[PDB]
């Protein structure tokens, strides 16, 4: 089965000759045994060249050539699929931009297969990528590094340190050199202390002064110091013990005072253990250097760093290298490490060299999966580009000052087979256009479609350090990438080209650090999409965010293509960008679209993850400019272009029914901007959970009808979280800090302080938000934050068709709508699409009244004397039937409408257009139905304006009145407007009549009166065919009327003047109002609890409330919520809850409760009582004074007897099984200040438990794997 276990191999060996040209030809069945350097190698004619490998994996072999060049029945073989490589090979592609010559196709410093070219790379299976199953403060502890030194700090100084946790406790300095009253404090510091403190002291700069003897006793006693009894003048002393830890806890030292030298330092070191496992150094020292006196202390992380992950990685080996992403808004919190060797590691651990500078979450967060993911980059099989200290020649060296010139991959169409798997990939990539990391060039259907039994597949590489792109499709169908990892690299990571690529599916793939590049413009930054005008039509300046600024680590040019498993985890811009090529582009453009893109059905989309991005997390919309720079539009070719309307059909045929296109299990956290950001026709998002976004989620459409007729847009069993326990790490760029909403605590923020976070925002529609659950979303007095709002300075349409349904608000939800204000963010305020903001309330989950709307509380046209004030949410809850009227006029340019409501006159609705950029302007204001307006302009009247009916059912109608002068002719025309064509059909004509009262008799016969007086044109505006669902038009077209006005009055056409009191009417109710109802309904919210990227393991919530003492006087009970049930009790004592760990859902098989009576018979049960395989979990509640069980917690995962002492309540989770997890954790604390709320998360069903397999574990991803296969 193994390549070089072929009989048929020659052993090769050419030897170090840089100018040695090679070409292995028929017969050639070579095989490589030793390191060399030629110039080329070019493998043809089926010639063949095995790496030589070894049964032990040892043989450590480095080719080194300017290029590869494998073709027509060549093969290139390092181990097969089968009897996979077991050493080190590397591949080092060397040779300048400049230096020597290149060749036509290739560019140099290449490998590259062409027609019917074999490449079979096979490298060691390892572990690609996983999650931390625990946290990782910085500087690798719980509370982190403590480093001290300062001089002349005179006295004793002394700090303490948490046994446990290693933290930094107290820190006081007892001149005890001076004042015999700070002796005296200081022995009264050490009486009160705590057993089995660490506590460290060094000498400032001279004690022992007025030092006492009942102090010197203390510390004997205390901490086992025996040469306390004799410090002297000057003299430098440190030491490190634990309080009551006799005399061999202690380690001391002390220096003389000789020629103003204390000839060395006086260091004192001890080292513990965590109760963690995480080993711990605590140091102090005090010295005399030359005549200065300091006095230091280091307590730091030692002997490498244990880090706990999901998986097993038994996989990676000492001597590798891995990397650990972000868990903040900043992708550069990303970090490397070196793996050390640990004997005391289990399968899911690990250890690393170097100190954590940043945090990187390791929990699930407010049931948001924000564990950070884990990668390894080290493979035995390693194809790298030979690079320079700096930039050189014109290797673009104005942006970048080191090299971007190594090597690349490049296979061409109609080969034989490309299988590469477990590679690594440093420093490849060119900045030079199709030099690429791995660059498959036009190779076709390269599947079961295509010939290849094996599909073409890339089975877990490593690509790091790359100069452009990580793995590029250039116009291939149905390729397989999986288990592969994309880390620092310029330009969009994974890239699909010209956008006609589909059928492709990726798999569990992972990529980061996705930096701006000079290639295409939307890879450029702010600072190079304005200076490489070289592609720009005359002096144009590109704007650097509507044709660049779209850097992704997912670039997916064509919907059909499925996504799976995936992780961006960090980009500059955007993490996945799912986009629309009007035709064909790049060497692509040609052929003609037999399936235009924007209309084919969305791919698989299932369980991804997306964080640490600027600009979104999941974005779907824009296009690229399928046109070269002009005179008429002076973009650069392939920008971006905001004129894509998705729409997905069968066949891609518009005349063909619509096809829903499926968001499932997104999970997306930490983005600056939106968490994610889709519009077109029918998409549903599901299973998915936003958290610490700036926006969580935000549907588009159209500005003015819907791109696809019917329209819905769902979001359901969905998760919203504001601002979670996910504080960030104020570092790595991390441009924003500030105060939190909730605890006001410091977190980093997504944008400037002042930003009204947002959870889901309305826009175009028609929108049905259902099923779904929104968490901390609190204001400060900076920012107005809340949970479902409006985009930010809109002009366009909004529907009254948008309903959220089923919604749940949660207890540190404040404001649940807002609709802005005169700020920073909103400006006025007072455009088009702010002044008519409004959705469907049909539940009462949202306001508390079944079926009623809801809109901005200054807009009058929708309000009837029922309403309710809102003052909080600046808005108004009424109910009613509501549509929307389409204004649009001709031969008046930058014209304001004023549209008044009869009943309402002192209340009108100035309006500014739509198009103050093009020649047909149109005013779209929501009304409510069955009743009376009017409207007036700030200019001469339009000669010319069409009434379009949206959102009307039949026989739904309003009054209108346009203002006129008195002196018009008039001459007005219905008609269906049938969209596909253009054509206006079923076309009549309108009739005058005498009086207002003769057109009310006459309501839907096409009459009109003019008022010659005021100058109002009345007629009725009345829908006459059906609507079906979302589809804004009747059946047959949009009916619309046409005013063809006659008039040379210049002047303002403004009656209000004229109009009013005289067609003034009461104000009315046409439907009543219900009453409130504050108490939520049975079956509000989403019905899944917790969200994670492994939706296959069962996860138990656990929640916690221990009271403080304000809190018990009031009356608040200690609490123990699991999965939804809160197992309340108040007495003072313990609650212990024996949960078994094998069912799903959750079976408690024994709730426990001992008063403080029976606080001793709790040694009794938890040495024999729990059953073998049960998870505890256990909170107290009161003063519970000597808690005798300090030792028993050490079975259930503790690794020392813990110290929780005094009176303080604590809280404990743990597992009675000789497995012991990571999530067995211990909360202690003072009396009286409790613990607040916390929140864990207990994986259930593992095998590690000691539970039957009772079915195999249904992934659903690997059936959606196995499905898009064939
Ligand atoms: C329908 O009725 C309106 C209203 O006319 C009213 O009744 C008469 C009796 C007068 O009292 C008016 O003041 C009332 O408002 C008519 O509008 C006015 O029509 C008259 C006659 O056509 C206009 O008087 C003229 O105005 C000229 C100014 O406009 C000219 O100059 C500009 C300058 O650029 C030029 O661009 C334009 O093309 C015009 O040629 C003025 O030069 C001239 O000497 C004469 O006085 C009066 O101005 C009109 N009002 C306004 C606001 O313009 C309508 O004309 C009438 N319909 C039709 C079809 O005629
Ligand atoms: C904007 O300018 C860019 C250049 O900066 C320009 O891109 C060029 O487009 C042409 C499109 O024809 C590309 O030419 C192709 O080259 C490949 C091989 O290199 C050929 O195989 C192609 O022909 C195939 O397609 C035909 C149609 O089916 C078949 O009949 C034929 O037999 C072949 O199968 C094609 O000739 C050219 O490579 C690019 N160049 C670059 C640098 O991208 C772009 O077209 C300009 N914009 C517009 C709108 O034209
Ligand atoms: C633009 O596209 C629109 C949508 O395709 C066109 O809309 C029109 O919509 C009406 C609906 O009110 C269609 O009415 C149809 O009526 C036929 C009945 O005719 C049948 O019988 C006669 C024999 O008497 C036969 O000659 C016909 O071919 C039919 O077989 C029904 O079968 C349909 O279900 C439907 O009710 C119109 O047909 C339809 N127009 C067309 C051209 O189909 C709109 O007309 C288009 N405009 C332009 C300018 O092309
Ligand atoms: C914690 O509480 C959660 C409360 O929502 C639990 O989640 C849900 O628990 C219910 C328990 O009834 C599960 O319902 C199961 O559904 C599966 C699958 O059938 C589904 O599909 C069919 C149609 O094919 C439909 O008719 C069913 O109603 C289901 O919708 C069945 O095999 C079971 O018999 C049972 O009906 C939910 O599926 C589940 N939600 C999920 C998994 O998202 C949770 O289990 C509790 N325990 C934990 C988290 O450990
Ligand atoms: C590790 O993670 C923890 C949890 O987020 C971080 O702990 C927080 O550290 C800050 C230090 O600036 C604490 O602020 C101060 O705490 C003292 C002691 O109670 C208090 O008296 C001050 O008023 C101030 O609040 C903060 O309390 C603490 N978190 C909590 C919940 O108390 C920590 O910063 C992370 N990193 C390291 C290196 O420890
Ligand atoms: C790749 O090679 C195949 C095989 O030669 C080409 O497929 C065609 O296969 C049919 C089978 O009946 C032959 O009759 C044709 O002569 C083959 N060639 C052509 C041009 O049709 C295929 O065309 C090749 N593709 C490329 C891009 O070279
Ligand atoms: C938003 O509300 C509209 C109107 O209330 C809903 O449209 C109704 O849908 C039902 C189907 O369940 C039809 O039977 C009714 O005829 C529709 N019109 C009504 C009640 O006036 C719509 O389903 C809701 N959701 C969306 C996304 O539009
Ligand atoms: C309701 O709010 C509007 C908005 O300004 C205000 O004009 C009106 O007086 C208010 N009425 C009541 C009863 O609060
Ligand atoms: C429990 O521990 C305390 C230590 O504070 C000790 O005094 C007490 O005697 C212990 N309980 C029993 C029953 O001995
Ligand atoms: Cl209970
Ligand atoms: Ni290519």
């Amino acid at each position: 089965n193994c390549p070089d276990q072929n009989p048929r191999l020659r052993n090769w060996d050419p030897g170090q000759d840089s100018a040695k040209q090679v070409v292995i030809k028929e017969g050639d069945m070579l095989r490589l045994t030793s390191d060399a350097t030629v110039h080329s190698i070019v493998i043809q004619d089926g010639g063949l060249l095995v790496f030589g490998d070894n049964k032990d994996g040892s043989r450590n072999i480095t080719l080194r050539t300017h290029y590869i060049l494998i073709q027509d029945g060549g093969a290139l073989h390092i181990g097969a699929e089968k009897c996979r490589y077991k050493s080190k090979a590397t591949i080092t592609l060397y040779g300048k931009s400049d230096e020597g010559e290149s060749m036509p196709t290739f560019g140099k410093k290449f490998i590259g297969v062409e027609a019917g070219g074999t490449l079979e790379l096979h490298g060691a299976r390892k572990a690609s990528w996983t999650l931390l199953a625990r946290t990782l403060n910085s500087s690798g502890l719980p509370f982190g590094s403590y480093t001290f030194e300062k001089d002349f700090s005179r006295g004793l100084n002394v700090r303490v340190i948490d046994q446990d946790t290693a933290k930094i406790l107290e820190s006081e300095r007892f001149d005890t050199h001076e004042y015999r009253n700070e002796s005296r404090r200081l022995q009264e510091f050490l009486r009160f202390q705590d057993p089995g403190r660490i506590v460290a002291i060094a000498v400032g700069d001279s004690a022992a002064k007025s030092l006492l003897q009942g102090t010197i006793q203390m510390i004997q006693e205390r901490l086992g110091s025996e040469l306390i009894q004799g410090l002297g003048y000057r003299q430098a002393w440190a030491l490190v013990g634990v309080i009551d830890g006799g005399s061999t806890s202690c380690n001391e030292s002390v220096r003389n005072y000789e020629n103003h030298s204390s000839g060395g330092k006086a260091l004192a070191q001890r080292e513990f253990y965590t109760v963690d496992g995480q080993k711990f150094s605590v140091t102090a020292y005090s010295e005399w250097i030359e005549g200065v006196s300091l006095s230091g202390f280091r307590v730091e992380v030692v002997d490498g760093v244990k880090l706990n992950l999901l998986d097993d990685v038994s996989s990676w080996k000492p001597g590798d290298q891995i990397v650990v992403a972000s868990t903040d808004y900043s992708m550069y919190q990303a970090e490397e490490f070196t793996l050390l060797p640990c004997s005391e590691c289990s399968h899911f651990q690990v250890k690393v060299k170097e100190t954590p500078q940043f945090l990187h979450m390791g929990e699930i967060i407010d049931g948001v999966d924000m564990r950070a993911e884990v990668g390894i980059l080290t493979r035995n099989i390693v194809i790298q580009g030979e690079v320079e200290d700096s930039c050189y020649a014109e290797n673009q060296c104005q942006f970048f000052d080191y090299d971007t010139f190594g090597g690349h991959i490049m296979i061409m169409k109609n080969f034989t087979s490309v299988h590469l798997s477990y590679v690594e990939l440093k420093h490849m990539g060119q900045q030079q256009m199709g030099r690429y990391p791995v660059h498959f060039h036009l190779c076709g259907d390269v599947d079961y479609k295509g010939g290849y039994r094996h599909a073409t597949f890339v089975d877990g590489l490593s690509i790091h350090h790359s100069f452009s792109r990580c793995i590029t499709v250039h116009g291939t169908n149905g390729l397989l990438i999986k288990d592969t990892i994309g880390f620092d690299t310029l330009g969009h990571c994974f890239f699909l080209e010209d956008g006609i690529e589909q059928r492709n599916t990726l798999f569990h793939n992972l990529g980061l650090l996705t930096k701006p590049g000079t290639l295409l413009p939307t890879d450029r930054n702010n600072s190079m999409c304005t200076t490489m005008r070289d592609k720009v039509f005359g002096n144009y300046i590109p704007v650097p965010a509507t044709d660049c600024m779209a850097v992704s680590t997912f670039w997916i040019a064509h919907p059909n293509n499925n996504l799976i498993n995936n992780a961006a985890a960090g980009s500059q811009d955007a993490g996945i960008w799912y986009l629309f090529h009007k035709e064909p582009t790049g060497e692509s453009s040609g052929l003609q679209l037999l399936a235009k893109p924007e209309l084919t059905p969305l791919g698989i989309f299932y369980n991804n993850r997306v964080h640490s991005n600027f600009k979104a997390g999941l974005f779907i919309d824009k296009g690229v400019k399928t046109t070269n720079s002009s005179a008429a539009d002076p973009r650069e070719y392939l920008c971006l272009d905001n004129s894509a309307r998705f729409r997905p059909h069968q066949d891609a045929n518009p005349e063909k029914p619509r096809v829903a296109a499926l968001i499932d299990r997104l999970i997306a956290f930490k983005n600056n901007d939106n968490g994610a950001w889709v519009r077109g026709g029918d998409i549903i998002v599901q299973n998915s959970a936003f958290a610490d976004n700036g926006i969580g989620l935000t549907f588009a459409s159209d500005g003015s009808f819907p791109s696809d007729e019917g329209s819905s847009q769902e979001v359901s069993e969905s998760l919203f979280v504001g601002e979670s326990r996910n504080y960030g790490f104020q570092g790595g760029q991390n441009k924003y800090v500030g105060t939190g909403g909730i605890d006001q605590k410091p977190r980093t923020l997504p944008r400037n302080r002042t930003f009204p976070i947002r959870g889901f925002q309305i826009y175009d529609g028609p929108i049905h938000l259902t099923r779904s659950t929104f968490k901390k979303y609190v204001p400060t007095p900076d920012r107005y934050s809340s949970a479902i709002g409006f985009l930010m300075k809109n002009s366009w349409q909004i529907t009254p068709r948008n309903n959220i349904s089923l919604v749940k608000f949660g207890p540190h939800v404040s404001l649940n709508v807002f609709f802005g204000k005169p700020g920073p963010w909103f400006e006025d305020c007072e455009m088009d699409g702010d002044k008519n903001s409004i959705f469907h309330d049909i539940d009462g989950s949202v306001t508390g009244y079944k079926d009623a709307y809801v809109g901005r509380m200054d807009n009058y046209l929708i309000r009837h004397p029922s309403c309710v004030n809102v003052s909080k949410w600046n808005a108004v809850i009424c109910s009613g039937t509501y549509a929307q009227v389409y204004v649009q006029t001709w031969s008046t340019q930058n014209l304001s409408m004023t549209i008044t409501r009869d009943e309402y006159p002192s209340n009108p609705m100035v309006l500014r257009g739509i198009n103050q950029k093009a020649a047909f302007p149109q005013y779209q204001p929501v009304v409510m139905l069955e009743k009376g307006y009017t409207i007036h302009w700030n200019g001469p009247a339009p000669r010319t304006t069409f009434l379009y009916l949206v959102n009307f059912n039949k026989n739904d109608w309003i009054r209108v009145g346009l203002c006129y002068p008195s002196n018009t002719s008039f001459q007005v025309t219905f008609g269906y407007l049938q969209r596909q064509n253009g054509s206006l059909s079923k076309i009549e004509e309108y009739e005058p009549v005498h009086s207002l009262e003769e057109l009310q008799r006459k309501q839907s016969e096409r009459k009109f009166y003019f008022d010659s007086s005021t100058g109002l044109l009345f007629l009725y505006l009345k829908a006459k065919s059906h609507r079906h669902g979302h589809s804004y038009c009747s059946s047959q077209g949009c009916e619309r009327v046409k005013i063809q006005a006659a008039t040379d009055s210049k002047d303002i056409s403004n009656c209000m003047a004229k109009a009013y009191p005289q067609y003034y009417r009461k104000p009315s109710v046409v439907k009543r109002m219900p009453a409130m109802l504050t108490g939520l309904c049975q079956g509000c919210g989403t019905r899944q609890v917790v969200f994670t990227s492994d939706p296959h393991k069962s996860y138990l919530p656990v929640q916690f409330q221990s009271p403080d003492k304000a809190e018990t006087q009031r009356g608040d009970p200690s609490v123990i919520s699991v999965n939804g049930t809160d197992f309340t009790f108040r007495s003072a004592g313990v609650l212990l809850l024996v949960v078994d760990p094998c069912s799903v859902p959750f079976r408690l098989t024994e709730k426990t409760v001992f008063p403080l009576a029976d606080v001793s018979r709790i040694e009794e049960y938890l040495k024999t009582g729990i059953p073998p395989r049960s998870i505890v979990l256990l909170s107290t509640r009161g003063e519970i004074k000597q808690l005798n069980i300090s030792h028993l917690l050490v079975p259930l995962g503790l690794a020392k007897p813990a110290h929780l002492y005094d009176k303080g309540s604590t809280i404990f989770l743990g597992f009675s099984g000789n497995f012991k997890p990571s999530w067995t954790k211990l909360f202690t604390s003072p009396a009286g200040q409790g613990l607040g709320v916390l929140e864990q998360f207990i994986p259930l069903q593992l095998d590690e438990y000691g539970c039957p397999r009772a079915t195999t574990v249904r992934r659903r991803d690997l059936e959606l794997l196995k499905q898009a296969s064939k």
